[PDB]
Parts: structure tokens; sequence; C-alpha cells
């Protein structure tokens, strides 16, 4: 299933699965998150709002990731560790792997990925590490 | 705009941009292409309908691909080409590069060319008897 996605409305994080929701992408390429309260289908957040963000999950690990900050822990020792934003782009969630530079997330080779967090709802979290 | 979508209804192809086709995803991970008409919006095809695909578009080398057969042509000689299936899986559009790499992000490919050539859906077996010479 390629349907795994959430969006971002300025206050909180929306989840395809949660009850109600609903994403509709119109014929010009906008989007619109939509609720459904009684028997009415209510606007959320809309991309007209340069404020809001919609993510896609990739099924990969058996998980779905978005567009979240990770721990790549090196499956050596320590050997390796960072912090590094999940991106996606030129057809492929990538992330930094300079412990190549870039690679799917899914072909991580000699590393354990775990999410811990998402650029919104962690903006500081990209820095200082010990 | 992270939109790109195509739908295989059975016996035609639907593109995101054309007039009217609205894609809805509901909770429960379904997915209905809906058309408006007047002012009436009317199905096309569900999720239900196993026939039918929902394919996601990637842009990529600025044009934008999506789950399609390509020819894969060496930039060098052409001592390397092949009809290639971009299948989305695991985060990534990979595509076989087998003819040091099995498969690769098609926006990966290195020393080759990529042209899109039709789909899976309109173009079945169109990945056989390849000439050469």
């Amino acid at each position: 299933m390629n349907t795994a996605y959430r969006v971002w409305d300025g206050e909180q994080m929306h989840y395809w699965d949660d009850e109600g929701l609903s994403l509709i992408i119109k014929s010009n390429g906008d989007w619109t998150l939509k609720r459904l309260y009684t028997d009415v289908l209510v606007p959320v957040v809309d991309s007209t709002n340069r404020n809001a963000a919609l993510m896609w999950g990739a099924k990969v690990r058996g998980k779905f990731i978005y567009d979240r900050s990770i721990v790549k822990i090196t499956s050596d020792d320590k050997e390796s560790s960072d912090v590094c934003e999940v991106k996606f782009s030129d057809g492929v969630f990538q992330v930094d792997v300079s412990k190549y530079d870039v690679t799917a997330v899914g072909w991580v080779e000699y590393a354990t990925i775990e999410v811990i967090g998402d650029v919104y709802q962690n903006p500081e979290l990209l820095e200082g590490v010990k």
C-alpha cells in the first residue's frame, strides 16, 4: 500500500490512519486534508497554507518513515552514529550516510536506523550530540 | 509539488493533471479516483477494483516518472542497453541496471540515459525480443 502520508497543519501532526481524516489531491496539484465530524467533511488544513506540509510514507524495514530525523548508529560499535533528516528527493527517501554521503534509508547496509522525531516537531534535534 | 500520480482504471490511464480528477485517500488506506462533471463529484475507480492501480510519480532529471517501462542506454557505447520496469519499492524508485550494480535508484543512474517508452499496464509484453547489432 502506497497510501501512508502525514500532514502538518502547523500546530499538530496528522497521520493518514487517524480516524476520519481523508486526503484529497486536486487536478491542479493542490491538496487538502479533510476530517469527518458528523456527516460533514471538514477542512482541517490546506496546501495554499504555506506553513502547512504534506509528507509521504515509504514502507521500509516493515515500517513507515516520512520526513523524520533519525539516529543512524553503526551496527559495529559506536563507530558511527548521527542525526540526519530523512528527505524524499530524486525519487528516493535518502539520508546523510557520512558515518557514501547519501543513500536510500532502506539501503543502509552496516547500520541500524531509529526514528526519533521530525523537522517540524523537533526543529532543534539536528544538533549538539554527545 | 509532491502530488503527481496516475491511475489505471482497468481500461484507460488517468493522470493527475487531467481536468476535474481528484484522488481521494481514505483513513482505511483505500483510495478513489473522483471526477467533477458539472459540479457533481463522480467516481471513476476505487482501490476495490483489483484491476485498477495507483502509481505515484517522482521528479527526477526534470521529468516526472511513475511506475513504467524505460530503456536504459549507456551514455558510452551502445554496449549496454535494456528495457526495464521502474518499480517503487522500499522507499526508492529502483530500476534494474544489471545490464557492478543490480538495481539502483532511477535518479541515480550514472553512466547511461533513461527514456520512458510506456508502462506495465498499457504496454505489457514490451520487455522481450530485443534487437541488436
